């Protein structure tokens, strides 16, 4: 007998458009979304143009509610510049989320105090995420405290990295945290099938050592989500190769894979993929939503996935047993075999709904 799941939650997924549309754009990754399981996802501001303003976010947002398959909220981004002018439609967003670490031009930052600015200005109610890696994960701890809030850390994939959040968190600090399946099953064992052009994540790779660090503090993952950042395999294989993996097919069946194995249960599934993001981000209820899958299915992974542009995956030839059966939304009918049934334009801001708004005392 099969398995009947909630609809699962995607935090941290690089959806190419506007301005990378050859790589991906909201309907060609909504689709690699349902065909994984996914039924909402939060798309970050690193396109060409970045939403790092209203414009930009009204932009994104007309673009998506056109072109998007499952739901969506969209997250604005800090700039040296931004901080205090958005406001307006901080609410509008799926948080504001900090570069911290690989400098984009218009997202970079220059110094921890203006880190801080964001900090104070940003409404204190609302998440905040953060593209911290190694030390500078200490340092965006060190403004969320002095500014009495909550921070959230992107791509957690080193030991030292989880062990510090492990002790923030049993110190009774207010941070929470999200977990790449690179990360997870992949380590500086497979690069010698990847090679370098395609080995190209930030944060890269790492030990065994670290992967068996994360697994052995599961505990302290609150979250998973893809880090789905699309590129063409020609611009991977080229000079500058731009780092992020195409994973929001791969996911769910890797992570349903290591059900099976025993290495986590499934409430422990749930609660990383559908449960803690509509608690950190006040995300709501898609009421009418589920998704079927098997747990028996073994399978290989192809050379690439169906849907997703980037066509190509660096999961290529690991066994897996799981897969996406139905995916369904909201009263009707997204995924059933090889093909999506739902348009460009289905699905639609969750910021936008009542119970998506998030809550806020006036003090
Ligand atoms: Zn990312």
């Amino acid at each position: 007998k099969l398995v009947r799941l909630p609809g699962l939650i995607d935090v941290h997924v690089h959806l190419r458009e506007p301005g990378g549309t050859h790589k991906e754009d909201f309907a060609s990754g909504t689709a690699a979304a349902l065909a994984g399981g996914i039924t909402m996802v939060c798309a970050m501001p690193n396109t060409r143009p970045p939403i790092i303003d209203a414009p930009a976010l009204a932009l994104a947002q007309k673009l998506a509610e056109a072109g998007a398959r499952c739901d969506f909220a969209l997250f604005l981004g800090a700039s040296s510049e931004n901080a205090g002018t958005l406001g307006t439609v901080a609410g509008s967003a799926a948080g504001l989320a900090l570069y911290l670490n690989e400098t984009f031009s218009e997202l970079r930052l220059d110094s921890v105090v203006q880190w801080m600015e964001h900090f104070e200005t940003w409404p204190s109610h609302l998440p905040i995420v953060a593209h911290a890696e190694q030390q500078t994960v200490a340092a965006v701890l060190m403004v969320a405290q002095l500014t009495q809030r909550s921070v959230h850390i992107c791509h957690v994939a080193r030991k030292e990295e989880i062990l510090l959040i492990k002790a923030a968190k049993a110190r009774g600090l207010p941070v929470t945290c999200e977990v790449a399946p690179h990360h997870l099953f992949l380590s500086h064992d497979d690069l010698e099938r990847l090679g370098p052009g395609k080995g190209e994540v930030r944060p890269e790779l790492g030990s065994r050592q670290d992967v068996e660090a994360l697994w052995e503090n599961m505990a302290v993952i609150d979250c998973f989500a893809s880090d789905h950042a699309p590129h063409t395999l020609e611009e991977k294989c080229g000079s500058r190769p731009p780092p992020g993996f195409p994973g929001l097919e791969t996911m769910l069946p890797l992570l349903l894979t290591a059900v099976s194995e025993g290495r986590l249960s499934l409430d422990d599934l749930l609660q990383r993929l559908h449960h803690n993001p509509r608690r950190i981000f006040h995300l709501p209820p898609q009421e009418d939503t589920y998704v079927e899958v098997d747990l028996e299915h073994e399978w290989t992974i192809p050379s690439h996935m169906p849907f997703s542009k980037a066509h190509w995956t660096p999961f290529e030839g690991q066994k897996v047993k799981g897969t996406v059966r139905r995916v369904v939304l909201r009263g009707e009918v997204a995924y059933i075999d090889g093909q999506v049934l739902v348009p460009p334009g289905y699905g639609q801001d969750v910021r936008k709904w009542p119970q998506g708004a998030v809550p806020q005392l006036p003090p």
